[PDB]
């Protein structure tokens, strides 16, 4: 809290706090426990986890947290001095902690002084490595110093510094858990305008965070950070009166919940990567017609996430996907869209054939990346779009690398998925036969959406969709060119209210409200494209 | 060490140990005997194996043993000093052993005060490995000192601080026999008891050890260090209330035998490669259908485990492995993971695309890595998914260097076995055929296990265990839907399940136990997925 960094600072993590409490603050405070009853303590710990999450702040509270003395180094400077003289450095630090003892021995990004055993070429690199592995072995126990150290990497240290002497004491810290994040803002709170007392806004944090499955701790503050600065725009016309410094406004700044509310979104929810783009919006009711699809596909993504109360009632493992699949022109995609703008959790899109061509050595590496992503960043929905175009059959007698990298990664890596993780597969497919069934089997997509292609009724409600933007006239009447055609896709009847518009445009320079000529005409312009033949495939395809 | 390191306080290494006793201790304590009669001794070891896990221990105790000065330095500060001078650091050294003689001149990493045999460009670096050359060249026999040091590179050395005559003898210490484990462990309990002491205890804690197949030297010590930790878990609530310690309590504590049960689930599995795999949790009981193939599956790879005494007995070699095929969606995956969890050995499993872009220099080394620390980490299984992705035939040649890394690696590794080396293979591949047929054949498996698809009477026991966790009402029959239908797989069973709770909470809210109607509706949601155009094609294929 008031402390410069402190326990009381730290929340949230109280699990994984609770391990290193638990691991080197017991017996540095008490030494009499373990005198009396066996083993030495650890000698180190090292942080794993999503990368610098304010990685170094956790270590940071060990600072004020145990009084054994301070010992931070950290890795560029220990490595840089005019050759060799750079292993005397970390031996010079380190006989210092001897000297000091106890002491917090704090070097982050240890990766840095501790790349791979052998699997990096480096004199330099393994003169220092080999050092560091030695500086753990000449050891005396009396080297009642901690080491900290964490790392973007698990491995990425010497296979040798892992071991259960070397760094005996390993220590993962997690992704901030949901209940776990209330913690985390309950500190960034207090220091801010909140609403009052407000018992509300505490529990308006907990529905908040609720809201969304989070970002990282760092994100979390940072969200606090938008609140700040989307209010200061509230504030900025009020305060941007004067140059001097008003003070009657000065404790007359309040911020409120609304301000979050409008900071929620808007804030980058990207928990990491670049993966991630914008997409345009439009809600699961501004999607018109398959109402029945609709009931389900919300019902699918929806529930778990919404109420997962009700689904551990149940019992039932949450479904893990499903794919789409019609034929074109049903605009797949913007079925998809809706799905992701509504979406509780955010939604990761990456476009089949990016990843295909998806340069990291042309590597299925990145297929896993996308997998990897998701599964740090689950809570989630990740979404493959044409699912095909990154997965034909593996069925394929003949492989190439096509398949043998991606293909068959695709598969494995879906398989991949941490049964817990709240990945939420969104498939399509224009020509279900071309993937491999493997992906067609279950565990993958749970349901199999076959989109039909609208009837008369149901383009009565898309049509009328695909028109209020724009202005009727009395003359029109919806319900008319509903009747006019059936054989017309939701893809056309969206370029057929485009093409009454040219019409229009060319019969009266002037504008005016559409007529039912202006559709008669247009009507006779483009054509269906619902082709029985096409259906008769997908019809019979069902079967399968 | 402090109570003074001595033989009998190294231990488990005792085969090995012994060579180091009977090879540069004897002489040095009696030369007379081999000065009269007898060969010039040894005058360098280089340890080879785990690194630091009793390296340092090993010459650590020749320090309080011989009247050798034990004389540490330790390479990085060796080279690092003003240039030239760096160089003559080590002859100091060595001269300092001439005039001291005997002495245990030490110097560990032998890889950092000898990189490479040419292969560095490092001027100093190939200063020093020359002079370090030279060093062992200059000898007096009156120097008939020992240089003891370690690497975990076995050739990072000039070929010449090989060869015989120079650290003539060379002693690799490695993972221990299971034997050799209670020695280690024996000599922490006497710094720490498991309640007193207790020879029943003791020989628990003996066959305790052997409930686990191996840890390393440093492993098994941080076993016992685990314990420590758990046990001082169970006094955590009563400990936290003292701040002055009580002696009433202090060494009365009790570090009980299901403690030590309880670290050996979770506690670090290997020491390298600790990276190793995830987590799975399936129990084998859960294991619900193909009571036939646990049957043989089990006996498979529990066998050799479980009793090697009778396996002896029967004298044939343990099963080379086996292949798990037959129409996907019978979760494989599941079935191997589950008799991974149970199984005493190790489970090793490498996801085919993760290793399949693992060309670490257009270069194969980290499948061969794999199977290399997974020899030293043995008995183990290793289980190979999508073995097809990784093992595409040699009958294409539609690759660049795709093929020649990973499958004909693949194929040397499975070949590099030693009967010792207890790996155990456990393919999974959805189509054999893909396959290059050189895995195929016996050797690089044992036994091809054809997956029968579901029968009526296991999809009844598949189902129990499926709705098992459910809400299940009286209404429900479930013989009758396990006879009801039989195409449906039991992967789409468990979405079956599912669905009929969709189905559920759709018709009310309130969550009641799930009908044979709310089986029906869904029946007929989902749809069949095996067909026996496909299994036919398989069950046909298990001719070739």
């Amino acid at each position: 809290e008031v402390s410069r960094i402190s326990y009381e600072d730290i929340g949230g993590l109280s699990e994984q706090l609770g391990k290193i409490r638990e691991m080197i603050e017991l017996p540095l405070k008490h030494p009499e426990l373990f005198e009396r009853l066996g083993i030495t303590p650890p000698k180190g710990v090292i942080l794993y986890g999503p990368p610098g999450t304010g990685k170094t702040l956790i270590a940071r509270a060990v600072a004020n947290e145990s009084g054994a003395n301070f010992l931070s180094i950290n890795g560029p400077e220990i490595m840089s001095k005019y050759y060799g003289q750079s292993e005397q450095k970390l031996r010079e630090i380190f006989s210092k902690a001897e000297e000091t003892a106890p002491s917090i021995i704090f070097i982050d990004e240890i990766d840095s002084i501790a790349p791979k055993r052998e699997e990096v070429q480096g004199e330099v690199e393994r003169r220092v490595v080999a050092q560091l592995l030695t500086l753990m072995d000449g050891m005396k126990e009396r080297g009642h110093v901690i080491v900290i150290g964490a790392t973007n990497r698990i491995d990425a240290i010497d296979p040798a510094l892992r071991r259960p002497g070397r760094f005996d004491r390993e220590i993962e810290i997690g992704v901030p858990d949901r209940n776990g994040r209330k913690e985390i803002l309950m500190i960034h709170t207090r220091n801010m305008p909140l609403g009052m007392s407000e018992e509300e806004k505490n529990k308006f944090l907990e529905e908040m965070a609720d809201y969304t499955y989070g970002f990282v701790g760092a994100d979390l503050a940072a969200l606090v950070r938008e609140s700040a600065m989307n209010a200061l725009r509230r504030y900025l016309p009020e305060i941007d009166l004067d140059k001097p410094i008003p003070t009657e406004i000065l404790e007359k700044m309040v911020v409120t919940e609304d301000d979050f509310k409008n900071a929620l979104k808007s804030i980058e929810p990207s928990s990491l990567r670049e993966v991630m783009v914008e997409v345009p919006n439009v809600h699961w009711d501004d999607i018109g017609g398959l109402e029945d699809v609709k009931r389900e596909i919300k019902e699918t993504v929806e529930l778990p996430l919404l109420k997962p109360d009700v689904f551990k009632r149940l019992g039932i493992r949450p479904s893990k996907g499903f794919l789409l699949y019609g034929p074109p022109g049903v605009g797949k995609t913007l079925l998809a869209k809706a799905v992701a703008t509504e979406s509780n959790a955010n939604f990761i899109s990456i476009k089949g054939p990016e990843v295909l061509s998806k340069w990291v050595g042309e590597s299925e590496k990145a297929i896993r990346e996308i997998f990897k992503k998701a599964k740090q960043v689950a809570p989630a929905i990740v979404f493959l779009d044409e699912i095909d175009s990154i997965a034909p059959r593996r069925g394929t007698t003949s492989d190439s690398g096509v398949t043998e990298r991606i293909v068959n990664q695709l598969l494995t890596s879906l398989d991949g998925i941490e049964v817990m993780n709240g990945v939420v597969v969104i498939g399509a497919t224009n020509r279900p036969d071309i993937m491999d069934p493997a992906l067609l089997r279950a565990g993958r997509f749970d349901k199999l959406i076959y989109i039909p292609p609208p009837d008369k009724e149901a383009r009565l409600s898309i049509l009328k969709v695909h028109t209020k933007n724009m202005p009727l006239a009395p003359d029109v009447d919806l319900n008319d060119i509903a009747q006019r055609t059936e054989g017309y896709v939701g893809a056309d009847l969206e370029n057929l209210c485009r093409e009454a518009g040219m019409n229009a445009y060319r019969e009266n320079p002037d504008a005016t409200s559409v007529s039912q000529k202006n559709f008669l005409d247009a009507l006779k312009t483009i054509r269906p494209s619902v082709d029985e033949e096409v259906i008769k495939f997908y019809r019979t395809l069902s079967e399968t």
